[PDB]
This record gives structure tokens, C-alpha cells and sequence, in this order.
């Protein structure tokens, strides 16, 4: 009955072109191509976008809480909706993908990415629904943190607009099927 898809990032113009923000970019996407409205939350610290898709209501969510307490506002919102995990997408940078990749899968364990870390300890599970963009592999030696925090190159721009697109066609592919398993077999590779 009720899905809850959340695209990860940090809120504030400073952080908007990061790499590390192409879940808010895909969130974004989402609603506008749904004619979905934001709404900044006033008991979630979270932009939140719903609308009926036949009988189900549908929450798009975009943590303002930072990317690193991403979980606390998933946790949140699973609680209040009474949402279980099975319930759960999330759209958010991989850290070892080439730039524009798109890749569906069920579960990962946080590798460094401090929202999914956050997230897989506030809801206990790293078995969640995601869909990941690639947004570079880090070379040897480079932290985390200047790896996520770096904008994207100019003639990669194309690339992940057109990945963008593809992740507003595998929501609406998966919200058709209620089905993310036969949505990975769709646009994975």
C-alpha cells in the first residue's frame, strides 16, 4: 500500500552539484516528471513529495537531516508510517561505479558511504532496495569525503542526465510491477 523512496544527499546550495547529492538529483527528477509537489516537512526534517499511483500512496523523500543521519529520518518515516523494510528504496551515489552507471540491487554493506551507513544502522538491515548511480571509481590514496564532496566533470553531465531519466522509468517500471526483483531484471545491465 505504501512505498516509501528516498534519494540521499545534503541539504543547502553548497552541496547541491556534489556527487554525493544524486539522490536528491534523482528524487528530483522523479517528482517533477510524476507532477509531484515538495513540501520542507514539518515533523520530518525532510522534503517530502506523495501522490496516489492507483491505490498505493507514494512518499518521495529527500533526508534534510545530512547525509550521515540519513537514517535517523528513514527510521522515522518507516516508524510513523508503520512502512516495513520491504517498503524501502533508496537513490544514492556508489562509491566503485564509472560515472553514469546504473545499477539495481537488494543489498551492500556501506563501503564508506556514511548514508547507508547511517541508514543500515537505524532500520538494522543492509537487505534493502537500492538504486545506485555511479559517480567514479576514487583513485588509490583519495579519501572518501573529497571523493563524494567533487562536482561532476562538464562532459559527463549528458551522462548522468540520461541515468537520471532511466532511474524515473525504473521507479515508475517498479511501482507497475510492486516487484523490485523483476525491476533489476529490467535495467540491470
Amino acid at each position: 500500500m505504501v512505498k516509501m523512496i528516498v534519494g540521499l544527499g545534503n541539504p543547502g546550495s553548497k552541496y547541491e552539484k556534489t556527487k554525493h547529492n544524486i539522490g536528491f538529483m534523482a528524487i528530483d527528477n522523479i517528482v517533477k516528471n510524476l507532477d509531484v509537489t515538495f513540501t520542507d516537512d514539518k515533523n520530518f526534517k525532510a522534503q517530502i513529495g506523495s501522490t496516489f499511483i492507483n491505490h498505493e500512496k507514494v512518499y518521495f523523500v529527500k533526508p534534510t537531516t545530512f547525509m550521515n543521519n540519513s537514517g535517523i529520518a528513514v527510521k522515522a518515516l518507516l516508524t510513523y508510517y508503520n512502512i516495513d523494510i520491504t517498503d524501502l528504496i533508496v537513490i544514492y551515489d556508489d562509491l566503485d561505479m564509472e560515472v553514469s552507471k546504473l545499477r539495481l540491487r537488494s543489498k551492500g554493506s556501506a563501503g564508506g558511504h556514511n548514508g547507508i551507513k547511517s541508514i543500515i544502522a537505524h532500520i538494522g538491515t543492509q537487505e534493502f532496495n537500492r538504486i545506485k548511480v555511479g559517480i567514479g571509481r576514487p583513485l588509490k590514496g583519495m579519501t572518501v569525503i573529497n571523493h563524494v564532496m567533487g562536482q561532476f566533470n562538464t562532459e559527463d553531465n549528458i551522462a548522468i542526465s540520461l541515468t537520471l531519466d532511466r532511474v524515473v522509468n525504473a521507479v515508475k517500471f517498479y511501482l507497475q510491477e510492486n516487484d523490485f526483483e523483476k525491476t533489476m531484471q529490467k535495467f540491470n545491465g
